């Protein structure tokens, strides 16, 4: 058996997992059927292992959180774990036992090993006592820029013979912030990217956040718009508005309609000297969004053009503290 969970313990098999989130896998090292086993010395000496072939393109193991526990919840001594970057890089002994167990891995994998096959056998195997491996891994930050499926595969090796235990699939959504230039808050208004802005004209930078899909695996804790604008040409006026980009369903079942003014659910921080403004969603609001709802929002920063010339803007949308850059807009004065 294999299941993926979030930190709070919810089953998240098949769910959308944001870059930066952790997959708290629980792998059952299933020894129940061996109660009253009568296998030979040589079969026992063939050993007991658990193999997790994790998808290293997408995930990094969190080695400090990896645990092997018995049925009382106590850590198991005499079991160790090593993570290898490939079969080729693995010790010869490891290559050989995988071959014998008839296990194929792709790229990087972990091997959990019974240090002393005879002691492990006497204690857990012949007694039919199953163990639970907690094996947390984090989605690579950069993967959020392309997104896509990943799957975790595991194998159990009993008496040197291996077999597949389970596969769990998840998907990483692609987070793609967008930046437009407007002279209106109407979402249908013309984009002035690539066009002219008059000297001392006010206008908006429209910062459209990335889309968090429904069926996501954990709470949203951060959704921010960080705009380091070019203060040689642009001045932030101190005014902004933030709107929902989609219909949101809250944990209480209420619905916030697309286009609703959510400015009061945000805070703002300015650095005029360095020409930066940051707008962040409040936890009080983010914690109310259903895990089964999408989330997306957009901020209109009111600017003033304050010099002749050509000026660019880019903003960064952070989503649970992973940064994603928007396109770069350009206007001329
Ligand atoms: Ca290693
Ligand atoms: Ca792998
Ligand atoms: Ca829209
Ligand atoms: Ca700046």
């Amino acid at each position: 058996a294999m299941v993926n969970k979030n930190k709070e313990g919810l089953n998240i098999d098949g769910k959308e997992v944001l870059a930066g989130s952790t997959n708290y896998y629980e792998l059952t090292w299933d020894l129940d059927q061996y109660k009253g086993d009568k296998s030979s010395k040589e079969a026992i000496q063939n050993g007991f292992y658990y193999v997790d072939d994790y998808p290293e393109e997408a995930l990094d193991v969190r080695p400090d959180l990896v645990k092997v526990a018995d049925e009382k919840g106590n850590q198991v001594s005499g079991v160790s774990v090593q993570q290898y970057d490939s079969l080729e890089a693995a010790p010869k002994k490891v290559q050989d036992l995988l071959k014998k167990a008839n296990i194929t891995v792709k790229g990087a994998f972990q091997l959990f090993s019974a240090d002393n096959p005879e002691e492990f056998y006497k204690q857990y195997v012949a007694t039919g006592t199953s163990l639970v491996i907690t094996d947390p891994m984090t989605v690579k930050s950069e993967f959020g820029k392309t997104g896509g499926k990943y799957e975790n595969k595991a194998y159990q090796i009993d008496f040197g013979n291996g077999y597949a235990t389970e596969v769990v699939v998840n998907n990483v959504p692609k987070i793609t912030p967008k930046k437009d230039v407007t002279v209106s808050l109407d979402p249908t208004s013309e984009n002035l990217d690539g066009q002219t802005v008059q000297l001392y004209q006010t206008f908006n930078y429209r910062l459209i956040g990335g889309l968090i899909p429904q069926n996501h695996s954990e709470e949203l804790e951060d959704y921010s718009f960080v705009d380091d604008y070019d203060q040689a040409g642009d001045q932030y006026t101190g005014n902004y508005k933030t709107f929902s980009s989609l219909n949101l369903t809250m944990k209480d079942g209420s619905v916030i309609k697309a286009g609703t003014d959510l400015t009061s659910q945000t805070t703002a921080e300015t650095d005029a000297t360095n020409g930066i403004v940051t707008v962040r969603f409040k936890e009080d609001f983010l914690q109310k969004i259903s895990l089964d709802s999408p989330f997306q929002a957009e901020t209109y920063l009111q600017m003033r053009r304050i010099a002749i010339g050509t000026f660019e803007n880019t903003y960064v949308n952070t989503v649970n503290k992973v940064a994603y850059a928007s396109n770069t807009v350009r206007t001329t004065t």
